[PDB]
Formats: C-alpha cells, sequence, structure tokens
C-alpha cells in the first residue's frame, strides 16, 4: 500500500539518505540511494512491484532501497547514533 514518510536525512555521507516509513500506525526504517534528494515530510511512497517505490505517483522520481528494517532498536540506535 501507500506509505507515508515521517523523517528524512539528506545524503549527508555521500550519496546514501535514511527515511523512516510510517504504515497506519507501525514505523519502519531504510536506507535510500538517490541524488535528487528532494525528498520531504509528508512524501507518499507507491510500491513499483519488486521492491523500488515512487514518490508523487510519478514513475520518474523513483529510488531504491538499500535495506528496509521494521524501526529496529539497534538500527534507530546505530543509525542516529
Amino acid at each position: 500500500m501507500e506509505w507515508w514518510v515521517k523523517k528524512v536525512q539528506d545524503n549527508a555521507s555521500a550519496s546514501l539518505c535514511r527515511v523512516v516509513l510510517q504504515s497506519g500506525a507501525l514505523e519502519m526504517i531504510a536506507e535510500i540511494e538517490a541524488c535528487r534528494l528532494r525528498l520531504r515530510e509528508g512524501d507518499k511512497l507507491t510500491p513499483l512491484a519488486d521492491a523500488r517505490y515512487c514518490l508523487n505517483n510519478n514513475p520518474t522520481q523513483t529510488l531504491k532501497i538499500r535495506n528496509a528494517t521494521h524501526y529496529s532498536s539497534e538500527r534507530w540506535t546505530n543509525a542516529d547514533k
């Protein structure tokens, strides 16, 4: 289903941004690899087919996930360390 981002960090590392995807109430964390960095809070990510996702329902601004996580404590504690 369409997810909703709650937070996002630009590629302050080099070319990998992190986004927290919310779903109804649960939360998830996933590493993103893009270059537009035009993401923003309230962005609607729809499912493409295999795993990719399209924001704003525009297959042009798509991105690839490097590793999604169910908002685990180790990831949230090791990520926003």
